[PDB]
């Protein structure tokens, strides 16, 4: 499924990420657009031969079990399939883990070069929140 912004921004607020370890919904929004363009069935597949999962983006090196990963972590104890759900709650349980994990919003590689330090009050902007 491929959300619409404000469709995005009211799944997530009602999932608790608005200012979820002080990141503003924005934040959120904007990390999502850039890593899979709104779409829950994004895939990317990285260099070391683990892959990217979903809306946010999630690696199979840490994060999820794709069963093609030798040797990586599952740390959101979920199998990669389960984040390219239309349904957001899994994408959205596991980037809380991950958010919280020491480093912030910068485990999120587009975030760091397209959102961080931009006014990213601009991705909720119109919406009805
Ligand atoms: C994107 O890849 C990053 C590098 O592998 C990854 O960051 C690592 O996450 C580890 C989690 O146990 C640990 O904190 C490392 O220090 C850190 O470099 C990051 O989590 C990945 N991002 C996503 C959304 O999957």
């Amino acid at each position: 499924k491929v959300f619409g912004r404000c469709e995005l921004a009211a799944a997530m607020k009602r999932h608790g990420l608005d200012n979820y370890r002080g990141y503003s919904l924005g934040n959120w929004v904007c990390a999502a657009k850039f890593e899979s363009n709104f779409n829950t069935q994004a895939t990317n597949r990285n260099t070391d031969g683990s892959t990217d999962y979903g809306i946010l983006q999630i690696n199979s090196r840490w994060w999820c079990n794709d069963g093609r990963t030798p040797g990586s972590r599952n740390l959101c104890n979920i199998p990669c399939s389960a984040l390219l759900s239309s349904d957001i709650t899994a994408s959205v349980n596991c980037a809380k883990k991950i958010v919280s994990d020491g480093n912030g919003m910068n485990a999120w590689v587009a975030w760091r070069n397209r959102c961080k330090g931009t006014d990213v009050q601009a991705w909720i902007r119109g919406c009805r929140l």
